């Protein structure tokens, strides 16, 4: 795999949200890899819905939070519309995917990298953009506002974002905090520390779809 990579410049990463006071990282975050796996598979770039995987996932939490792991395996069991048609609103509403028409993606599984393994996260990053988790909990991850980060942090993960590539030192992290926070939203966190927790738990629990 190559030094470096970043979706970005694959046109394969939509622009940065903020997921407001609600606690649906979980479901932005697998918004993130549903975008890039299909910009990878048809070559056009789409939004898609965070608020429907917010109302729809009955294995998750609302704004209580939820798993990248159930969210991606319902918009494999289902689909997902595009982000204009249901559109992200910050509060848990019912499920209306029947009454806003035909699914725009489907994909046909989700597959987890081996956790607690620095390389095989980057040859996943490779090959799609990733969801992970991180502690996002401490004030030095709150108040981040560029650099190549190392913490202070513990692993006590709390927080879901998406990696959409690495570099040398680095691993490249989509947030889901607005444009205001860190590198025009995005965070470079060390990689190579020898943690096999990674910096933050950054290799404590990560997904990406599957789509053939
Ligand atoms: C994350 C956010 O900042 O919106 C959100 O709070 C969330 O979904 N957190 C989950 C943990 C991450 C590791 C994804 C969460 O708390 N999920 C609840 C399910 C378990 C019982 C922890």
């Amino acid at each position: 795999i190559p030094e470096y990579v970043d979706w970005r410049q694959k046109g394969a990463v939509t622009p940065v949200k903020n997921q407001g006071s609600c606690g649906s990282c979980w479901a932005f975050s697998a918004v993130v890899t549903i975008e890039g796996i299909i910009k990878i598979r048809t070559g056009n770039l789409n939004e898609y819905s965070e608020q429907e995987l917010l109302d729809c996932d009955r294995r998750s939490y609302g704004c209580n939070g939820g798993y990248p792991w159930s969210a991606l395996q319902l918009v494999a069991q289902y689909g997902i519309h595009y982000r204009n048609t249901y559109p992200y609103e910050g509060v848990q509403r019912y499920c209306r995917s029947r009454e806003k028409g035909p699914y725009a993606a489907k994909t046909d599984g989700v597959r987890q990298v081996q956790p607690y393994n620095e390389g095989a996260l980057l040859y996943s990053i490779a090959n799609q953009p990733v969801s992970v988790v991180l502690e996002a909990a401490g004030k030095d991850f709150q108040l981040y506002r560029g650099g190549i980060f190392v913490g202070p942090c513990g692993n006590k993960v709390d927080h879901a974002v998406a990696a959409v590539g690495y570099g040398p030192n680095y691993i490249l992290i989509k947030n889901s905090w607005g444009t205001g926070w860190g590198e025009n939203g995005y965070i470079r966190i060390k990689r190579g520390t020898g943690n096999s927790y990674g910096v933050c738990g950054l290799y404590t629990s990560s997904f990406y779809p599957v789509k053939n």
